[PDB]
């Protein structure tokens, strides 16, 4: 519409969610991350299965509507960052080529890794310069980009950078609260932060979401009065519903989920080995980091 390209918090979000959403818990995490870190799409389970479908369609590689792989992305992807990856245009062609080969079948997570298997292991190494997959490669885009949240930045201190830089103050200077003011840069922080935290994109409103981070703090009895007030929100503006959840019965609950995402949005991998603990527990971690903390 033109399909847009992913910088490298946006791939680095789409592989740790896909972590959360797929890695065993117990004693075979380590098994499955060890691979997986290593991008290697073993071992041949369901597990790596829907590790494999999850990831490309986050890189939406896979389109889930048309099930199709989208191979005129990948020139996309790779045009956009071209200058810092240094990948070649000729194995790019042939990526893209591999891709248009593919057959998805059913779009079921075996058909798709099975589709993608042998194009992953003969462009492994490209795949990861263009969809920023390795550390060295990801630090040269976040060195050109200085307006794309960094790891150890939590969305909240990277959106209050940019919602309070004129002469007025920060609402937040002495630490985030949660203070109603209803002021044009609040209402900026908020919006970039409920996109940030994926509460919000191009399609909406995700109740899902705001729903998951309640369950993360092992509040999941809440689910119904969360969409509740979700659902009765007049507005539909991210900062409406932020009002609609601050002034709800939900309050302290809200708080506490909304500070752990300001954690986990600092640290991509924070759960991918950690659980929530309590609120205390939260703050001492994100002391650590560039975050909202109150020190
Ligand atoms: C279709 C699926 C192919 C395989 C994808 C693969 O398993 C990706 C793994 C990711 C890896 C990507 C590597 C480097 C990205 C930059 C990390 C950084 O800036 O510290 C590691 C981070 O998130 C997981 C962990």
């Amino acid at each position: 519409q033109p399909w847009k390209a992913l910088d490298a918090e946006q791939a680095l979000y789409v592989y740790k969610r896909c972590y959360e959403d797929h890695l065993p818990s117990g004693s075979d995490r380590k098994t499955y991350m060890t691979l997986w870190n290593a991008w290697r799409l073993e071992p041949n389970d369901a597990i790596t299965h829907c590790y494999a479908k999850c990831v490309l369609t986050g890189l939406q590689i896979y389109d889930p509507q048309e099930n199709a792989f989208k191979s005129d992305r990948i020139p996309v992807q790779y045009q956009a960052y071209k200058t810092i990856t240094q990948s070649k245009q000729k194995e790019v062609t042939e990526y893209q080529k591999a891709l248009a080969a593919a057959n998805a079948k059913s779009g079921s997570c075996v058909d798709l890794y099975n589709a993608y298997l042998p194009v992953h292991n003969r462009f492994v190494n490209l795949s990861r310069q263009l969809y920023h997959g390795t550390v060295e490669g990801a630090a040269k885009i976040y060195a050109a980009m200085p307006e794309i949240k960094q790891k150890g930045e939590s969305f909240h201190a990277y959106c209050e950078k940019r919602a309070w830089k004129g002469n007025k103050q920060s609402e937040w200077k002495n630490g985030r609260r949660y203070k109603l003011t209803g002021s044009p840069e609040l209402k900026d922080a908020i919006d970039c932060i409920f996109r940030g935290l994926r509460y919000m994109d191009d399609t909406g409103l995700k109740v899902d979401e705001i729903v998951r981070d309640f369950n993360l703090i092992n509040k999941s009895e809440l689910e119904p009065e969360v969409r509740s007030v979700l659902a009765s929100c007049k507005g539909s503006e991210a900062y409406d519903y932020y009002v609609c959840l601050v002034n709800s019965r939900l309050k302290q609950h809200f708080k506490n989920a909304f500070d752990f995402h300001e954690l986990r949005s600092a640290d991509y991998a924070y759960l991918l080995r950690k659980v929530y603990e309590n609120p205390e527990k939260v703050k001492e971690e994100m002391k650590k980091l560039n975050t909202t903390v109150h020190f």
